[PDB]
């Protein structure tokens, strides 16, 4: 059951999570057997994995006003984290905060369940280098390579467009330049102008929201490919 | 200080590919007369070393008992064996490299000659901190994906402008010379189905070194301020 949580987690996309003070990037995978969570502030990465015993134990610690089976608690957590993952323009009514103690991060949630207050704390510890490698380094590297291939493919398409434009010009379509048209595509000058004019703003990580809003289709496609290769 | 400056220079350094009899590694290094800082990865783990002049003096004397010059000259030779080999793998090397894992540590070994004598160095590496991993890999790699995505968007805009010009030229020539009009969503879909599996394979990290380092360097340069 624990192996399957970590498997499922690898193919989750990253969500942005508004908290009391700051924000975090978060991915979670929840079943009837437990959850696996990965959280990052773009400096450090933390991880938690729990089974149903731990769910029972901790739900009893944090919640005097109700009780329910572990799976029902796991279901509620999924209902909480799921819609807010997709966009934070969703009317939540749940609150999040976190605090740090050496190599630990505690993510605290307050929501409601059965018309009562419900509390849950995720006790996260610094992620193993293997999990950082698996969920962040390898896929981000794979993505950059794939995006570079997209770039080379679009450069190829552009040269063919220019070849077709040349074909018209050489057959008498136009004899004098009579208007501002595009210049033939040259990749070296495209690149050099990009770095000067566009790079500073284009590469801006910020609070991580650009990554979550722009690159998750590619991210999931890339982590999925490694899972399938690693078998 | 000495080390802050060495770490700053290491960050500006590109990633290089390094061949070794058994396997290969990704490596970056920054060597001055004050020491060096080294980052190494096999794509599963990341290792770090820094040394100052005291450590160089102690280790070089231990490894090369019949060698006499100061640390600056030793760091000078290390740089001459190392940096040319990191610029091109196809460049005739005077040294031999091996690599051994001892517990959580990585030791890169060097075997060379200097003035008819044997020359030995060991780079002893520990697991790099989360902060070096993020600074030298996670954040720049994220920067790079965002930047390349902007490029793709730009090339898509240009393709569409050229299409408008083409459709204006038909105000008719051989049909087999006519390209299909560019549509981005259908380009992306086709690429994800047909191209992505091979396009995203990292292998031994060699494609990343051969294709992406100019951009890697532009991005790390940018983050520092």
């Amino acid at each position: 059951g624990m192996e399957e949580l970590e498997q499922g987690l690898l193919m989750q996309p990253w969500a942005w999570l508004q908290l009391a003070e700051n924000s975090l990037l978060a991915k979670v995978f929840i079943t009837k057997q437990g959850y696996a969570l990965l959280v990052s502030d773009l400096q450090q990465v933390w991880h938690e994995q729990v089974d149903t015993s731990v769910v029972s134990q901790r739900a009893k610690e944090l919640n005097k006003r109700l009780t329910a089976p572990p799976a029902a608690f796991l279901c509620h957590l999924d209902n909480l984290l799921r819609p807010l993952l997709k966009d934070a323009a969703h009317p939540s009514e749940a609150t999040f905060s976190c605090d740090c103690v050496a190599d630990a991060l505690i993510l605290r949630v307050r929501s409601e369940l059965s018309g009562l207050p419900f509390y849950w704390n995720f006790h996260c510890m610094l992620a193993s280098p293997s999990l950082v490698s698996q969920h962040l380094i390898r896929p981000l590297m794979g993505m950059s390579l794939a995006l570079q291939c997209q770039v080379r493919e679009l450069a190829t398409l552009l040269h063919m467009k220019d070849l077709e434009i040349q074909d018209y010009q050489e057959s008498g379509a136009t004899l004098i330049r009579d208007r501002l048209k595009t210049e033939p595509f040259e990749e070296n000058s495209f690149l050099e102008q990009f770095m000067i004019e566009k790079l500073p703003e284009a590469c801006s990580i910020g609070d991580g929201k650009p990554f979550v809003m722009n690159l998750q289709d590619l991210y999931m496609a890339v982590t999925t490919q490694e899972v399938q290769v690693g078998q």
